[PDB]
């Protein structure tokens, strides 16, 4: 057990802010909501504050806290994303969007009072103006995927590693290849994991009375052990 983990007992409020620019198109994303770690949830709406969000939100599901992951009790003393609060940790990631663009993100994940706060900037470049992504071809869901996590000693941090498939409306699926590298921020002891599996659960929903482009987004992450956690 980290004392960071001492954080994390009952419900900690959320902010998520999101600067972005894909292929020329600029966009700011604000996210409101709260985090449930004992149970690994996550409850949170999201709004474009710049109009329309010029890329297919389920794209930005990845990007938009595992701090939150519940990790069972045996696993406890993995858990790097909360033995790094409340200094935090930055987290970085491209993500390679088969046949088309790459998103590249740097973001710092530390807590600002007793909120926690997300804080991200993402370019994306080579993307098609006609393609999936900037053409918003992809479906309004968002499928259960498996994280793998890896120690990064030389960094004191972790790697991850992952691939997302959104369906598009014409049948096919849209791969996304994610490459994830996080390092702490502060210069205190942090607890670095044996690998594992993080498993992941997301609904995606409308708020009726949201007037602003917007997305409503339920999660579930729980760590698993490496012999089943693939799936
Ligand atoms: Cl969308």
């Amino acid at each position: 057990s980290s004392k960071g983990e001492e954080l994390f007992t009952g419900v900690v409020p959320i902010l998520v802010e999101l600067d972005g620019d894909v292929n020329g198109h600029k966009f700011s994303v604000r996210g409101e909501g709260e985090g449930d770690a004992t149970n690994g949830k996550l409850t949170l709406k999201f709004i474009c504050t710049t109009g329309k969000l010029p890329v297919p939100w389920p794209t930005l599901v990845t990007t938009l806290v595992l701090c939150f992951s519940r990790y069972p009790d045996h696993m406890k003393r993995h858990d790097f994303f909360k033995s790094a609060m409340p200094e935090g940790y930055v987290q970085e990631r491209t993500i390679s969007f088969k046949d088309d663009g790459t998103y590249k993100t740097r973001a710092e994940v530390k807590f600002e009072g007793d909120t926690l706060v997300n804080r991200i900037e993402l370019k994306g470049i080579d993307f098609k103006e006609d393609g999936n992504i900037l053409g918003h071809k992809l479906e309004y869901n968002f499928n259960s995927h498996n994280v793998y996590i890896t120690a990064d000693k030389q960094k004191n941090g972790i790697k991850a590693y992952f691939k997302i498939r959104h369906n598009v409306e014409d049948g096919s699926v849209q791969l996304a290849d994610h490459y994830q590298q996080n390092t702490p921020i502060g210069d205190g002891p942090v607890l670095l994991p044996d690998n594992h599996y993080l498993s992941t659960q997301s609904v995606l929903s409308k708020d009726p009375n949201e007037k602003r482009d917007h997305m409503v987004l339920l999660e579930d992450v729980t760590a698993a052990g490496i012999t089943h956690g693939m799936d």
